């Protein structure tokens, strides 16, 4: 049955691959090959190529994702290789380096060793690489509530933060064969943080709102012709809104919208005032302004909407189905002012793709 | 098989309806008259109670519908007595006249008789009582783009519009028996208007923007227990949204977010300045403010919002399944900022209901 669902995967993800990339003469020869190395040892190896563009078809496939006009130009380091947990920080350091780039972001995957058994290899407990703890205790609420549980796992192991609302949370993972993940401080060399202002509002600074630069989600699994790489943190550029709207307005998050409303000088008493609206704008004006003043890269929702709608006519014009999620693909702000909002998409799920795994701690 | 599916959603709809009101010892009888009058007619007819709560129901079954705490406050009319044109033209009247109440809208639904045969009574062709024409005629470009072919359906007919980009179209609606419908212009003093104004910005009335103060849509089906109320115009109270971020906002509308940038005193050249963000937030605002200086009912999307959330709590309490359309429940302005938001909704279709039709023109 294992071997079976894996020869399956293979079989279609071979196919298409070696089709996109010109290669179908190889396809006979290379299934060959994979089938006999299956029965033999339960598994198979992906070459360079395979793997680097199993990744860009995982992201091209991410419904949810409104950033993958950009999917083929994917910078793909395989870490195949790693064995060691000084290795693996390493991988992480780096991948955090070269994605940041000085501000001008990479999009980058790095690829550690797949599953084997189902038994993990590497198993990475952040969800992002660079993410700020939280803490909540006895009426205290201090940094990202998202982070909570994640915190306290991390506090359970030796660490301890310092308890402002933007401590860096260590990188922490498990090697197979240790009961315990290990945890490493970030030296914050390698991470940049954007601190918001407002083009025009001299007030704004006065909120000591801030962000890190690069989002790195580290928590999900890449699938690629039935192997599960579960370990292969992927970075792109934020979208403002990510921040703007949500990480820093959610009432579950950092909750700003108050504040926001206060240092720009309107009122929060009248729902028909619009407050909540006007303070989103302003705020979201705030974070694209303060990304570009620092030269990091950073896209607004419409541009990037302008962007997916060229992903979906290359989908078209190379005769792919294009698949999505309309309620993850919409802004948060405006929604109705991009062309995603009037039209409809399918959800199906394609292969390669990347997936939620059960985390390791809660 | 007629007389078999209205016969199967008349034991469902009198059950259930019947439950609601106290009266579950009544319908063992009520369904006996039913079944007899079905064989013998091939129809059944509703008491005033049953159109009256079926009605309600079907407002409360409106998955799409973010108003629907007050369904059981709908105010129904009985008018299936109409024979003639000049009946369904004052029916059509009263309806705006009363539900108008001075501003003080009233939920209204006036229900004409059903289909027989599926052979229409009465056929309205409006999709609003109360609508601007649209033209598109050689590069020119006046009034709601929306209403361009019922526009040209008048015309065809006799009508003329003085080509203002607010030009009230005439009541139209055909009788069983006539090859073409007729039409009655509206009298002015039936119809409020809204001049919109901003609360701070004195030159936003430069735009000389105006809506209508009462949406009444007026070419969907009723469904209740196998009968259907092809005529059965109804209406609420507008949401500010509806107004200011898709009405007078879309391309398609009047497409006005280049002309608010302007009088608001924002550039409208760069994505990243959020101008259609604010421009949509101060026109909303304005929306809002000047329906309320004028003594017009209208909600906000907060509001609204906080309102549904009410509606799905009074759902559980009273043991019924909640159904919604998530992709229309959310506001197009700051979705993120409701609850609405960061929920899902069972989309199921529950009668009794309200539905499309096919439209006689176009
Ligand atoms: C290049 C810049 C990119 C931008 C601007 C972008 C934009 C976005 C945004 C806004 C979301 C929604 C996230 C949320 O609502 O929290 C998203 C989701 C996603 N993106 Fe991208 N993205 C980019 C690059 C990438 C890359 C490089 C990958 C992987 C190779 C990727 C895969 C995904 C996936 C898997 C999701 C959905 C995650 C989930 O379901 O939770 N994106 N993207
Ligand atoms: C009392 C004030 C009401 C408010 C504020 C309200 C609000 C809304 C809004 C905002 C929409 C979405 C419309 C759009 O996006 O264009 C909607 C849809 C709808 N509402 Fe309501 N509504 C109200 C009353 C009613 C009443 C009285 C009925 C009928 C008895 C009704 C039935 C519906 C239906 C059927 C739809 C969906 C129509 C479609 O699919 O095109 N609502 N409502
Ligand atoms: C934590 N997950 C189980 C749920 C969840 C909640 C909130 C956000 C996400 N994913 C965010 C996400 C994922 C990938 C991204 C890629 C690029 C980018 N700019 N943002 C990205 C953002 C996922
Ligand atoms: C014209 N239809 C085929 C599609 C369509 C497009 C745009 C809007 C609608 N329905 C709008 C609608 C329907 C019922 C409403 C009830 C109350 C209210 N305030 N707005 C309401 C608005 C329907
Ligand atoms: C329940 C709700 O549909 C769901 O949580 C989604 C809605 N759309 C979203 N869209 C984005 N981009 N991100 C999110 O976290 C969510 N939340
Ligand atoms: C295609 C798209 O999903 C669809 O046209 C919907 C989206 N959500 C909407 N929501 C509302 N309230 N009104 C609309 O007309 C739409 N359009
Ligand atoms: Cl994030
Ligand atoms: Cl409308």
């Amino acid at each position: 049955e294992e071997k079976e669902i894996l020869w399956n995967e293979a079989k279609a993800f071979i196919a298409a691959c070696y089709q996109e990339l010109g290669k179908a003469a190889e396809v006979k020869d290379r299934l060959a090959d994979i089938k006999s190395e299956i029965d033999l040892t339960g598994s198979y190896v992906h070459t360079k190529e395979e793997l680097e563009h199993g990744a860009k078809m995982a992201w091209r496939n991410s419904n949810r994702c409104i950033g993958r006009l950009f999917w083929n130009s994917l910078n793909v380091i395989d870490r195949r290789d790693v064995r060691t947990k000084e290795e693996v920080r390493d991988a992480l350091f780096h991948h955090i380096e070269t994605a940041t780039n000085n501000g001008k972001i990479r999009p980058t995957i790095t690829i550690f060793p797949p599953e084997e058994k189902g038994e993990k290899q590497v198993e990475i407990w952040n969800h992002q690489l660079i993410r700020y703890a939280g803490y909540e205790s006895d009426g205290e609420r201090i940094g990202d509530p998202a982070s909570c549980s994640l915190t306290a796992a991390c506090e359970e192991l030796g660490w301890r933060g310092e308890r402002t609302d933007f401590d860096l949370l260590p990188l922490i993972f498990r090697m197979k064969g240790d009961e315990q993940p290990v945890w490493y401080e970030l030296p914050r060399s390698l991470v940049i943080e954007v601190p918001i202002t407002h083009p025009d509002i001299e007030a704004f600074s006065d909120l000591e709102l801030k962000w890190y630069g690069v989002p790195i989600i580290s928590d999900m699994k890449l699938e690629v012709g039935g192997i599960h790489y579960n370990a292969a943190p992927f970075n792109g550029w934020y979208m403002g809104t990510e921040i703007g709207a949500r990480n820093l307005a959610d009432e579950k998050r950092y909750d700003k919208l108050k504040k926001v409303a206060s240092v720009i000088g309107i009122a929060a008493d009248y729902n028909t005032d619009l407050w909540k609206d006007q303070a989103l704008v302003e705020l979201n004006k705030a974070v694209l302004h303060s990304y570009k003043k620092q030269g990091v890269s950073i896209v607004d929702h419409h541009t990037a909407a302008s962007q997916f709608k060229r992903f979906e006519e290359q989908a078209e014009e190379a005769g792919r189905k294009l698949t999505g999620d309309w309620t993850w693909l919409i802004p948060p702000i405006s929604p109705a002012a991009t062309h995603i909002f009037h039209r409809s998409y399918d959800n199906s799920i394609v292969k390669p793709n990347y997936f939620y795994q059960d985390k390791p701690y809660e």
